[PDB]
């Protein structure tokens, strides 16, 4: 239900309205939609772990899971 993505440019955002069948694949896909094109990898890291977007709606049943996104940037896109 409710998730707290921090990014590595300092920003979180913490919503309580979190779906059930993608959960995360919507999170990052509405993340990188909202500012008209992704930062790079657009890779988070769940509980030290990778790969959430099989428990989409497994990660809804959390509503309480911390979210950290990383965006290697070194080509370009500062």
């Amino acid at each position: 239900m409710l998730l707290k993505v921090k990014t590595v440019s300092n920003k979180v955002i913490q919503i309580t309205s979190l779906t059930d069948d993608n959960t995360i694949a919507e999170l990052k896909g509405k993340l990188e939609e909202s500012e008209g094109i992704p930062g790079n990898m657009i890779r988070l890291v769940y509980q030290g772990k990778q790969l959430e977007d099989e428990k989409r709606l497994k990660d809804y049943q959390m509503s309480a899971g911390a979210t950290f996104h990383m965006v290697v940037a070194l080509r370009a896109g500062c």
